[PDB]
């Protein structure tokens, strides 16, 4: 249908624009829609783009609002004071302020339905929210509407809310828009989705991207396929992969690199209120923190990520225990069986279960797939699902069975408790994954093991080195292979950290000279160098002009292949922020030749310093462009779980971040 009222290039100065007389006298019926394409580069901190209010006093809370924060927030107030309802929606991290230098127009589409009643809002083509009240309020049946406002709320005759942007369009409709129909609607995105809800992975939820570009040309990303809400491990979660064979323009659909089928892949809407959104899935095994690279020799494309065993995370996992059993210098994966308290059991040569306690093979294997078999035959479990229908999280069987798998909550034979790495590689640049494989413990038997740095592994560029970044306690912890993967051997440098979650990136300045980037406690970035091509490593250092929060967050980085302003460049990617993880910048460094020095030349603003800014995966596109996969959102504030399609995608150039 044609809109009721259709207004053009408003600009919201601090001073509201009365529309009250266009718009009051159109609107009639309970259903309405609000399409609004508007720019705010320098927001308030609260501000109310459009206002329907009962201005006469007496009646300052009977209005309705479309409103944003200066932390990218949206949301509307639907309030009428006889009828005692005082609606409040909202979602964090909804909006883009600016994009190479220039505002970005922000597609608003709000839909007020009384037929269902409901009241939904799509910022950019995604839908933040959606609520169905049991009693509707029709947005112009507030009793005694008599004002119509952009860029504030008329409350008791004054402006509330006050706006600095610009509506360069918006429109009113008598319907509420179908789905179908908001799908329609023209968009002005700076931003792509890789990855996103109702894809393929039936994920509701995605964390940690990663990319890397493959000797082909084609680009590939890796992410946690989070189920559980954004939670970290104990949760659901699987490894994802998707790859754009045009320089990021567009991807395939996802495929799992690791997956688990002890829990359905539900797509599941988690609570956010203050009493549910901490729920958290407890006897899904899992996947965390995938890391990816190439391996020139074989051409094999290897991916690495954390294993996590049925109910656990870094929270409840076993301390002083690897999970493995040294027998004579070799390590092989212990079994605990239902009805023991101790792990009689490892896994010894060709899957086979053999018993330490009898010293008797047993009439189970183990097969590749982790799985497990009784004299060949496949033994199963019955899969569960998660609901909130009874008020709280529940988790409960479906009725399918699945391969009894070692990580499982209701498998005959159990692993340890614990943490674990496992690769997997593909043949065909990431269109099909092979079974993974578990890495055995480099510290030792009685050492939990260590946590993989996600983003990229290194390749070294006149080698066939590859090297995977890990942490633990006290140190870094190199993986270092010469062989595309087959095996690894460890190398430890001491950070002075105790229990730190120092992520690291590394970047290799010239041929076997190494600077790894890392996370720490201490609000600053920290380096250390390798000149052997990672054998030894030197003292840690900090880098001066980022901040970060006294918890930190992971930062990505690479080695440019064209020369800026002459030099040699490094691009960092991290939030540049002591207050929360927003402000996201690529900051460009030049590389001193005489000594490996770097100059910190050049920082880009992602968006606002306002505006959320986490993890994040950089990586040089074929074409010498720079693509970036980030979580656009503060991914620790207890206040942004939970927000689908905020992980997104975007190109830049170097003359865009110079």
């Amino acid at each position: 249908i044609s809109p009721i009222f259709q207004g053009g290039s408003y600009q919201l100065n601090n001073k509201s624009i009365d529309i009250s007389s266009l718009l009051l006298d159109k609107l009639s019926g309970e259903s309405q829609t609000v399409v609004m394409k508007f720019k705010a580069d320098k927001p308030n901190s609260l501000q109310a783009l459009f206002g329907l209010s009962n201005s006469k006093a007496g009646f300052k809370n009977n209005y309705f609002s479309i409103f944003m924060r200066d932390s990218g927030e949206i949301g509307v107030e639907i309030r009428d004071a006889q009828k005692g309802i005082n609606y409040l929606f909202s979602r964090p991290a909804s909006l883009w302020g600016k994009h190479k230098g220039q505002a970005v127009e922000n597609t608003l589409v709000f839909v007020s339905d009384s037929k269902d009643k409901t009241y939904t809002m799509y910022v950019n083509g995604i839908e933040v929210f959606s609520e169905t009240v049991d009693t509707f309020l029709p947005i112009s049946n507030i009793n005694g509407i008599d004002k119509a406002t952009l860029g504030a709320v008329n409350r008791e005759g004054k402006e509330h809310y006050l706006a600095k942007g610009s509506i360069d369009e918006i429109s009113l409709f008598n319907k509420a828009i179908s789905d179908q129909e908001v799908s329609t609607i023209p968009l002005s995105n700076p931003f792509q989705l890789i990855f996103q809800s109702g894809d393929s992975t039936q994920a509701n939820y995605f964390r940690i991207p990663t990319l890397y570009t493959l000797s082909s040309g084609r680009v590939l990303s890796s992410i946690d396929a989070r189920y559980g809400g954004t939670h970290d491990s104990k949760s659901k979660i699987n490894i994802a992969t998707s790859y754009s064979d045009d320089n990021g323009k567009t991807w395939s659909e996802p495929i799992f690199a690791m997956k688990f089928n002890d829990y359905e892949e539900q797509l599941v809407y988690w609570p956010r209120d203050n009493k549910l959104k901490n729920s958290q899935i407890s006897g899904s095994a899992s996947f965390i923190d995938s890391s990816i690279v190439e391996d020139k020799k074989s051409g094999k494309t290897i991916l690495l990520a954390d294993v996590m065993p049925a109910g656990i995370g870094n929270n409840n996992a076993n301390k002083a225990d690897s999970g493995f059993k040294e027998i004579n210098g070799h390590y092989y994966l212990k079994l605990k069986k239902n009805g023991d308290n101790d792990f009689r059991y490892t896994v010894r040569e060709n899957g086979v279960v053999y018993n330490e306690t009898t010293n008797k093979p047993t009439n189970y294997t183990i097969n590749d797939k982790y799985e497990v078999l009784e004299g060949g035959k496949s033994l199963t479990v019955e899969q569960y699902s998660v609901d909130f229908d009874s008020g709280s999280l529940r988790e409960r069987h479906n009725g399918k069975q699945v391969p009894m798998n070692v990580f499982y909550k209701d498998s005959l034979f159990k692993v340890t408790p614990t943490n674990y790495i496992a690769m997997t590689t593909s043949q065909n640049r990431g269109e099909s994954w092979e079974q993974f494989k578990l890495l055995p413990p480099f510290l030792g038997e009685k050492h939990n093991g260590t946590y993989l740095c996600p983003g990229q592994g290194l390749a070294l560029k006149s080698s066939n080195r590859l090297i995977f970044a890990t942490y633990t306690s006290g140190e870094l912890t190199y993986l270092i292979s010469d062989d595309s993967g087959q095996t690894w051997k460890k190398s430890s440098a001491s950070i002075p950290f105790k229990n730190a979650t120092a992520e690291a990136q590394m970047v290799e300045l010239r041929d076997g000279v190494i600077r790894t980037f890392f996370r720490t406690t201490t609000g600053k970035i920290a380096y250390m160098t390798s000149r052997d091509s990672g054998e030894t490593w030197s003292k840690v250092s900090y880098i001066d002009g980022i901040q970060q929060t006294s918890y930190g967050t992971q930062v990505s980085a690479i080695k440019y292949s064209q020369l800026i302003d002459g030099k040699e460049a490094v691009i960092l990617s991290t939030p540049n922020s002591r207050s929360g993880r927003k402000g996201g910048q690529l900051v460009v460094g030049l590389v001193n030749k005489e000594d490996d020095s770097i100059d910190w030349k050049y920082h880009y603003d992602i968006d606002l310093p306002s505006y959320g800014y986490a993890y994040s995966a950089i990586t040089e596109l074929p074409n010498h462009h720079i693509g970036v996969l980030f979580e656009k959102y503060d991914s620790w504030s207890r206040n942004e779980l939970h927000l689908s399609n905020v992980v997104q995608y975007i190109d830049l150039e170097i003359n865009d971040l110079t």
